[PDB]
């Protein structure tokens, strides 16, 4: 109801975790376990590639439809671009439908 | 200098006449051209098809681009349609130059 599709076996979860790195033990046996670790982080790279399927528009129609389009008045930031602070925005949320098609 | 493709050897000319149908000649002999002739016209269904070679965008740019669209807004005519009375329209004098290349 948000949108998008409904998978029963969807694309599976991915999980990812530190692997703990003990400190230093005791020098004598403790059966506690191990509240002291040492503290780290991970980075990397991830890539994703979909294949995605289209379908093509076969309309008849004689007059033009209506496209998604920028707009060629003047303005002091581009649309879907970074400002001068780096920061990359989105101004509207571009939906799917705007060719047309017959009952 | 209007537009279009400069051709040494463009599409040809295609030339067409009703051929004369004399009306009845005296029953004597005339050398003098016949100037009396049967009024006739012609009609016919004309076909031209011609294939275009097409050059796809292979653009990178991360922004949308401007694209030759319809008005959303409501009006009594639809651009480019028949009217009431049957006379169709051309709104505007819509150009190729939509899309964007770096020099």
């Amino acid at each position: 109801l948000m949108g998008g599709f409904g998978l029963k076996h969807p694309p599976p979860q991915i999980m990812i975790k530190n692997t703990p790195v003990p400190a230093n033990p005791p020098t004598n046996f403790s059966a506690a376990k191990f509240a002291s670790f040492i503290t780290q982080y991970s980075t990397g790279q991830v890539s994703v590639e979909i294949e995605w399927e289209l379908q093509k528009e076969n309309s008849k129609r004689w007059n033009p439809e209506i496209q998604y389009t920028s707009n060629y008045n003047k303005s002091v930031n581009v649309d879907f671009t970074v400002d001068t602070n780096g920061v990359y925005s989105e101004p509207r949320p571009i939906g799917t439908r705007y060719l047309t098609r017959n009952l």
